[PDB]
């Protein structure tokens, strides 16, 4: 049997777990340090590439054999990303054929690494070490030709003691990695099957006698005021005779230094534990990140840790962070760069956690395996909380309790040691607050025997693990944990007492254009007991930079290196695209991350709720403006004192108002700068409504003129001539000063192009009748009717499901037209993804201004984040470039939007409110390319002008539906806006007057009798030209009895019967809210 | 002049099977002319109850809707006045 | 002796003389009769012998008066049962 | 048997915590109370006078019950029962 096929052998000639002593973080400077006696193994190396082990010249690992003609590559690195083999992308499904422990002998890629070191004289009176920080999947170690031993977990770290098999001078180290191992069975996360020496490789020497482990652990008292240090210190000898002094200094976060112990120590295997007291402690958190540090010194040894006070804990089913009620604001992040792979480096780590801290996230869970060691340390000092998550994964094999590999005896120590090994190198961390046992690996004997270790060794941090609870209540976690859970099961758990916190490890899946209904699932958090928040699924898009034939760079995911089988984009599932540029959706996870709630009691009192844990709202700069008609008038600072919890009312003295819209905006920004942002930055911001706006109807007097011939209804107004087509239907061009400004005609549109969400729903074949409704129609009738100041063109079309649609166009004498749309659909369709027009201009409109919500993209449930007021852009920069390109650009509750070719201005006003997008290129391309490189160039811009569209959804993204108030379902719906094409931008406040009221008749027998039913008829006829949206309520002496919704077409009659039940004899007044009354007999 | 009402509405976010939901509405007329309005409200898109009010300038009104027979699973919840809400029914 | 870590009392020392050989534990389990192996106990009430030998610590806290000391420990079962103990050693 | 003095910052309106530092106790009962008191003389009434108080039980007593050893007489007549004990007659 081969050592990489058999799970019962985990490791061979590898040291005991320890903390992780380098490299070290200093607080104070912030500055990385190493040992005296270290040398860094990082560089260049020689390396062979096999296609398996056996295909491997034979005498590789021998001094004498001849490596003169190999290649050399640079360590760290993933050999996929330097040439090597191809990157493969897998969700579920291994990429070998799955029958444990037994990996293929003829596909299995093989890599073998050779370096000569220079070892100086003066470290043989001392023990040495070659420590692997890690190695993807399996490898093997030779010494001088020797056979040192294996490793077999791919996530933490391999170190071996080599001070006999070492001589003075010149050595040589050759290793030889395999990409698949029976290891391989516990690491298939939903990610690139990458392999290589990834992480980095050093040498250190340590005196004969020296500290081998440190455990450091805190409690605070029942005040949380004076705190205790408890500290474990574990001595190894190694053939020393003499005795040495041991020294131990605590250094405050100020710099004070105090000794807590000094005595002499006979050389011996001993582990010493101390108790101390220290009053008055700085307590550590997310918000305010104080670090202590313990200097130990045994002879010439000397090491350093950092830690912190703080104290996790569960009452009455809460969570507690020294005291206070705690929220998980979190995101799911996988260690990815895409030029680099796993091998991230610090730069990028830090540039992380500052966007991170920017948008409100205060925890990570580092998905789904152990991260570097610098990332635990960079989170204590810039403030992160962290779910450290053992690498554990088993997915492909069936969670049936037979086969599951967590149910197994022969898998039992390999379970075992990759949860110890998490555990004792990540110890001393204050970052650390939760332990997850790994994700999605089934349940078992192999995960409870690991959990109960954990605890009797740690009792500071809590246990996670969601593959126990989504089964039920398990006795081996603390925290009640499910994975995309629908709103009615946190209702449900919220119902009853319950002992344990509920926390989602998974939410809000971010694939594509996502993250609805964010806000909604955080007013059930804050307002029910047990629900303490979640994780966001995920961080970082897992795209690979790469150039197509032309030379243009995209992102690539799954099947584009020719791997097969793949799993296509399910690997793009991010909030920041690949190079860490933000998507629109990050706006909204701040906005409903922020930890100040503002609510209106007056027009001009706020009361201002701190939600901060440790934090006083003195120390942010408030700000209040006024915006009239989107234009800021008004701008004032304030401060304001509130302690954690406290509501505290704010008093703002309002100007007298004229008929504009009024807007107010209070937001708080950094006072000063931090170590993650700068002063001026906002960390929380809210809008309210101060006055609606008084609209003006004007009386137009001037003349239209219209001219019929066999194809063409032509009408002018002022300088701007409208060609309607009598064959079509539709609204075909507009000439200004005779130019035209239609590359293609107005047409109803009903389709979106679907996002992620919508294909893992079946959107494109549960809704295709609604694709074919937005390209083909059937003209019935087309009309048209001149008044002194206007003239009406009114067309009725049958569409592909048998639903009717009504377009009303009224020209003005000032040149404005009236664009009316009625929607009936038919009894047996289904909803509806958008209710609007769409139609294109030249390319010359390549400047759009608007007000309404921005700067970014919304759609109906991702609103919250945009801000109401007066913006300006370039059409190519109203698109966001999603990985795989999908419906994008929409902007909410628009009152105008104008188009400009530096001269002309295409203007249109709602009424009172549209939604809006413009694009570079068609529907059609968009629906058609599959990466961002391929969007074609156009000679022309699409306009969308909506009523509305249904929102992104994304509970999940593979059945998951948008939730039920943000869906259109198949009822009568109408819209209407206002255009406009001249040389300025006219009032949005100010339209043209229109007659606005229905003609009525009632009718009914005049005598029943007792038992009978009365029916009660009604006509409305329509003679306006835009649609009517009524609610028609029947009174029976006075009290409220019936009521109908209507939407009348213009130019159209509706009848209405009412069934009248339980008259009884006499007399009765029958009446209604259109001021018609009929008395009638009961014989 | 403006001629916009002020609206919000409020419920229980879960009932068990054959309890009452109530429905809170608030208007406020902050305008210079009283407003006549019909305030209808609609459970699964069919019209199940109406209200008549008039309210005066500078004024707020509160109505409570009693909605009866609502079986397991979620509904949703909306007006005439453009508020809408999901309930779920355990 | 309590310990903080399995929540049990560990020892007695009485004039320095060590009076317990192994932890008080909670026990729910008898050795079966043959009448028990004959209607399946050892089957049907499996989860009663487990929860004999392995038990988490979910909590442990103590509190001293002038006459009095209290040590309460809060445990979680295997088929997910709770047990609370409590010693209360007077003067 | 402990006595303290405190001030305390509220505006009308305002909810603030007290923390009140307990001794070790004995199987006694315990009793706590909570008072306020003019600073200084107004023209109503003299410094000291006070305004608001409340009272809370901290602890419950540990009742003892005694085994009695000792004898007790019992005479009989007529008219009278006469029981002895100590140097009570009943
Ligand atoms: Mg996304």
């Amino acid at each position: 049997p081969y050592e990489w096929e058999n799970p019962q052998l985990v490791s061979e000639g590898t040291e005991k777990s320890h903390a992780s002593f380098i490299p070290y973080l200093d607080p104070f400077s912030g500055e990385w340090e190493y040992p005296e006696e270290f040398i860094s193994l990082n560089g260049n190396w020689r390396f062979l590439f096999a296609k398996n082990p056996f295909e491997v010249p034979e005498d590789f690992f021998s001094e004498k054999f001849d490596d003169s003609n190999w290649d050399e590559i640079e360590v760290p690195s993933n050999w996929e990303m330097k040439g090597y083999g191809k990157p493969i992308y897998t969700n579920v499904v291994y990429p070998f054929e799955p029958n444990p422990p037994f990996v293929p002998k003829d596909d299995n890629p093989t890599g073998v690494y050779r370096r000569w070191i220079e070892i100086p004289e003066d470290w043989f009176k001392k023990e040495i070490f070659l420590h692997f920080e890690g190695v993807r999947s399996f490898f093997y170690l030779w010494v001088n030709g020797k056979k040192i031993g294996f490793s077999k977990d791919s996530c933490t770290p391999a170190e071996f003691r080599l001070t006999d098999v070492l001589r003075p001078g010149k050595n040589l180290i050759t290793v030889e990695v395999l990409k698949w191992s029976d290891g391989s069975y516990l690491e298939d996360q939903d990610m690139w099957w990458f392999a290589g020496i990834y992480r980095d490789v050093y040498l250190y020497a340590l005196p004969k006698f020296h500290i081998r482990d440190v455990f450091v652990r805190t409690d605070l008292d029942e005040n949380y005021r004076n705190g205790k240090i408890f500290l474990d210190v574990e001595m190894r000898n190694l053939g020393e005779e003499e005795e040495k002094d041991l020294e131990v200094t605590l250094i405050t976060p100020d710099g004070d230094e105090k000794t807590l112990v000094k005595e002499t120590v006979k050389p011996e295997d001993r582990v010493l534990s101390f108790a101390f007291d220290v009053k008055d402690p700085k307590k550590w958190s997310a918000e305010t990140p104080h670090l202590y540090v313990l200097k130990l010194k045994l002879g010439e040894d000397e090491k350093k840790v950092n830690f912190g006070f703080r104290k996790i804990e569960i009452k009455d089913g809460t969570l507690l962070f020294n005291g206070k009620p705690l929220y998980i604001k979190g995101v799911n992040r996988h260690e990815f760069d895409p030029d680099r792979g796993h091998a991230v480096t610090v730069e990028r780590m830090i540039q992380d956690i500052k966007l991170m801290k920017q948008h409100n996230i205060n925890t990570v869970r580092t998905s789904h395996y152990p991260n570097q060691t610098k990332w635990y340390d960079l989170c204590d000092y810039f403030g992160l909380y962290v779910i450290d998550e053992a690498n554990i994964e088993s997915h492909g094999i069936d969670w049936d309790p037979e086969v599951t590999l967590a149910n197994r005896w022969e898998w039992e120590k390999a379970h075992f040691d990759r949860i110890k090994r998490m555990v004792e190198r990540d110890k001393n961390h204050p970052s650390i607050i939760f332990w997850s046992l790994g994700n999605e690996a089934g349940d078992g004997v192999n995960f409870e025997k690991a959990a109960l270790w954990i605890k009797k060794r740690d009792n500071t941090r809590l246990i996670h693990y969601e593959g126990t609870t989504r089964r039920g209540e398990s006795y081996y976690v603390d925290v009640f944990s499910l994975m995309y859970p629908k709103m009615d099961i946190l209702l449900e758990y919220a119902s009853k007492k319950r002992e344990k916190p509920f926390i989602m490890c998974e939410y809000a899946h971010a694939m594509g254009n996502s993250v609805g209904n964010l806000k909604d699932y955080w007013d059930v958090i804050e307002k029910y007991p047990y629900l303490h928040g979640g994780c966001i699924w995920d961080w970082v898009d897992q795209g690979i930079r790469k150039k197509d034939e032309n030379g243009r760079e995209f992102w690539a995911y799954g099947g584009d290196f020719g791997d097969t089988p793949n799993d296509g984009n399910f690997c793009i599932n991010g909030v920041v695209l690949p190079d860490r540029t933000p998507e629109p959706e990050l706006y909204e996870v701040k906005k409903v991350y922020q930890n100040v709630k503002i609510r209106q009691v007056s027009k001009d009192t706020y009361e201002v709720e701190n939600r901060y844990l440790f934090t006083n709202l003195e120390m942010f700069d408030g700000a209040w403006k006024i915006r009239k008609d989107g234009e800021v008038i008004e701008e004032k600072t304030f401060k304001i004192f509130a302690e954690p919890g406290e509501k505290r009312l704010l008093k703002i003295p309002l100007p007298e108002m004229d008929d504009s819209e009024y807007f107010l905006e209070i937001s708080f920004s950094l006072s000063e700068d931090t170590p993650w942002a700068e002063k001026g930055h906002v960390v929380a911001w809210e809008q309210f409504l101060l006055k609606a706006p008084a609209f003006e109807k004007k009386s137009i007097s001037d003349g239209v003129s219209l001219r019929e011939d066999g194809k063409h209804l032509t009408v002018e107004a002022k300088d701007t001539v409208y060609v309607f087509s009598k064959l079509t239907g539709l609204l075909e061009q507009i000439l200004h000063r005779r130019k035209k400004i239609l590359k293609s005609p107005v047409v109803p549109n009903f389709w979106r192009v679907p996002t992620d969400n919508d294909i893992g729903n079946r959107m494109p074949q549960r809704l295709a009748i609604w694709k074919r409704a937005s390209k083909e129609r059937k003209l019935f009738k087309m009309h048209w009717k001149k008044e002194e100041n206007r003239v009406s063109v009114h067309s009725v079309f049958q569409l592909p499901g048998n639903s009717w649609v009504y377009t009303t166009y009224t020209v003005f004498g000032n040149g404005d037209v009236l664009v009316d749309l009625s929607l009936i659909p038919a009894e047996d369709v289904p909803e509806i993804p958008r209710i609007g027009f769409q139609f294109t201009v030249p390319e010359e409109f390549g400047t759009v201004e608007w007000y309404g919500r921005g700067p970014h993209e919304t759609y109906w449930d991702r609103k919250e984040s945009g801000l109401f007021a007066r913006y300006r852009k370039a059409v190519g920069e109203m698109m966001h470039r999603y990985v795989r390109p999908q419906e994008t650009g929409n902007r909410s509750d628009v009152r105008w939007f104008a188009l400009s070719d530096g001269e002309t201005k295409l203007f249109v006003s709602g009424m009172p409110q549209i939604d809006f997008s413009v694009w570079p290129f068609s529907m059609e391309d968009l629906e058609r390319v599959q990466h961002i490189s391929e969007l074609p160039e156009r000679d022309f811009v699409t306009v969308n002008v909506d009523f509305r569209q249904m929102g992104l959804g994304g509970d999940d993204s593979w059945g998951a539906m948008p939730h039920l108030e943000y869906r259109l379902l198949p009822k009568p719906y109408r819209f209407s806006f206002r255009m406009r094409i001249s040389e300025e931008i006219p009032s949005w406040r100010v339209l043209a007057a229109i007659p606005e009221t229905l003609h009525v008749e009632m009718s009914s027998e005049d005598v029943i009798r007792e038992g009978d039913t009365l029916r009660v008829k009604f006509s409305l006829l329509n003679d306006t030209p835009l649609s009517k949206e009524k609610q028609v309520v029947l009174f029976v002496d006075g009290n409220e009895y019936s009521v109908r919704r209507v939407v009348i077409p213009p130019f159209k009659k509706e009848e209405l019967v009412f069934k009248v039940e339980g008259l009884k004899k006499g007399e009765h007044l029958i009446h209604t809210n259109l001021n018609t009354r009929k008395t009638i007999y009961v014989r």
